[PDB]
């Protein structure tokens, strides 16, 4: 059976090129200039070089949105890099679309991968690669949460990089059944019209299912 | 056939361990605070937050080497940090140990994956991860070449992680023939004593080979 082990090597690529950006991620959260920058007071003249530290990690990740949520003197700070541009906001109380944070704050998850409209355009939405710095403030937050907000459209064509015999249709899902993107124990089911073989599997790191559909 | 698959996995295994490490080589290579770092001069005043700068790294990939290698003014600079101490020379002419630089900067490779005796203790070998960086020196050469010196015994407990039976020998070679640690298609061959099983793979992340034998 080929296709069972096909699917297990495809979400192994999706795994790997994931966890190129949690590797950076994280070394972002945890990067001692960011923490330094945070400690000097986030002053504004040294922004040019925060973005392009940022930009020197987009370019190399390849993904649209890059975040840090930075603690200091009890405020948060949401600065972004985005298509060139350098946007900055305070964080809003829960009661607002910044809740998030404070959900993914108060887990004990060194990281989350919370999908999410952005703030700085609430029609884009994104799959946001959260990660906690080791690091404490003093209100017992972590001092930075950096990572990549992704394109979704990346994840399409990422999940489309790999097709079976240039057929069928490859779906991520999230564990309510909230379908994600479109392109173990194996099934057979008919679909409308003619039948087909599907088979799933759940990645950890993403928190989410794969299904793939086969005909012929 | 549940060995040929099995030997698949593992490879991934290590490959997955190795880009992680890959990187966060190449982030550390293209730092723009690094980069600045050596327009400055390559002020001692800073080389305490460069050190710390590589802690935050080394904790997260668990290596025992951390190294940079800095050009500015013509010169070569080699910085390293290991077991808590910043250690710091110039590149030594091609005619010394230093040679493999000349070669890693004359090849068009982005990285390389060269073993080699540590020039700092020539006692003690490493597996260093040379990471070029896309910005040029006027020289030509990398601006900087940085990346992490892998101590040999942790590939031997990564190779060593994943055990078939808790029994069998895996073995890593180089394209030479040269071994470097010891913990498709499948072949059969008589051991001394009793017959096992071998079947091997190369990687091309690591340029390198992966044979294993199972008994029963
Ligand atoms: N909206 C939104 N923006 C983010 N920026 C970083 N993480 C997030 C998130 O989870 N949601
Ligand atoms: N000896 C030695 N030291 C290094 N430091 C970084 N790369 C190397 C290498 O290839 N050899």
């Amino acid at each position: 059976q080929e296709l069972p082990a096909q699917v297990k090597g495809l979400a192994a690529h999706i795994n790997l090129s994931l966890s190129q950006d949690l590797a950076i991620s994280e070394s972002l959260a945890n990067s001692y200039f960011i923490e330094q920058w945070v400690r000097e007071g986030l002053p504004e003249e040294r922004q040019n070089d925060i973005a392009a530290y940022l930009a020197r990690l987009m370019e190399q990740l390849d993904t649209e949105l890059l975040f840090i949520a930075a603690q200091h003197q009890g405020r948060g700070y949401y600065f972004q890099l985005r298509n060139g541009e350098f946007l900055q906001r305070i964080i809003q109380p829960p009661g607002s679309e910044d809740d998030w944070y404070y959900h993914f704050t108060d887990s004990d998850n060194a990281y989350e991968l919370n999908l999410d409209s952005d703030t700085f355009s609430p029609d884009d939405a994104f799959v946001y690669v959260n990660y906690r710095s080791t690091v404490n403030a003093a209100n017992g937050r972590p001092l930075v949460v950096a990572g990549a907000g992704l394109d979704l459209s990346q994840m399409a064509s990422l999940i489309d990089d790999f097709r079976l015999g240039g057929s069928g249709h490859a779906s991520l899902l999230s564990a309510e059944g909230e379908l994600l993107v479109r392109s173990l124990q194996v099934h057979e089911a008919t679909r409308d019209g003619q039948e087909v073989l599907v088979s799933t599997i759940w990645l950890p790191e993403l928190q989410r299912y794969l299904m793939v559909e086969v005909d012929k």
